[PDB]
């Protein structure tokens, strides 16, 4: 039988600010549901301390939607509230089977957008560079679909073992860390000031599959959301 994500301790404080959503945006388990065992193929723990999401299809999802503490609703802040807003994980991003080429693994979203996607991805070129295998950072600086609204970059290759991210937003600017050094280095995002519906993410959503029948896997040693104001 498959073991609860919540039977451990190293994801009940998340757990507490999260529903999880799949396998579209669709609710499948809320806050309290999770802290009370919810489980399946979709989201279990692995190796007795990995939260394991699974994802096939086109679009689907397997993700953790932030929360207020404790049973509340659903959150929602905005880039220029003036709070420094952040968010951690270690990752481990096995090796993909055949037919899944991108997954997202954190993101920051509102209503209508993702404000930033940090995904796991096959192959793209991106500035005149190929790359393979890497972990890349989608922020949106519009919401058009010309280059003009994105700004994407490589963050890392990907490693077999655990990753460390780090995403923070305060005044309107973005940083990523990974493995402890920053990638993104205050990228702008005042496009978003007054958007007060933005809230983070985590899990695995799959992106332009080439086939929908193959399951996305992302395994997660840590997640949480840190909380500036205690």
């Amino acid at each position: 039988f498959l073991t609860a994500v919540s039977s451990i301790d190293t994801f009940l404080p998340v757990l507490n600010e999260a529903k999880l959503q799949w396998p579209t945006s669709a609710l499948a388990a809320s806050s309290e549901e999770l802290l009370g065992g919810y489980v399946g193929s979709q989201f279990y723990l692995q190796d007795g301390k990995y939260m394991q999401f699974q994802i096939a299809g086109s679009s689907n999802r397997c993700e953790l939607r932030q929360m207020i503490p404790d049973g509340g609703s659903e959150i929602g802040w905005a880039v220029d509230d003036g709070t420094t807003h952040t968010a951690t994980s270690s990752i481990v991003v096995p090796e993909q089977v055949d037919g899944v080429e991108e997954v997202t693994i954190m993101q920051i979203h509102s209503g209508e957008a993702p404000q930033l996607r940090i995904s796991w991805i096959r192959s793209k070129s991106l500035d005149g560079v190929a790359y393979e295998d890497f972990i890349m950072s989608t922020v949106r600086i519009g919401t058009g679909d010309s280059s003009d609204n994105f700004v994407k970059t490589h963050l890392a290759d990907r490693t077999a073992g655990a990753m460390s991210f780090q995403i923070d937003v305060k005044d309107s600017k973005l940083t990523i860390t990974v493995n402890g050094n920053v990638v993104v280095n205050g990228q702008d995002l005042s496009f978003w000031d007054g958007t007060d519906s933005c809230y983070f993410k985590a899990g695995a959503y799959n992106n332009n599959p080439t086939s929908e029948s193959a399951t996305a896997r992302i395994k997660f040693a840590a997640l949480a959301w840190v909380d500036h104001h205690h």
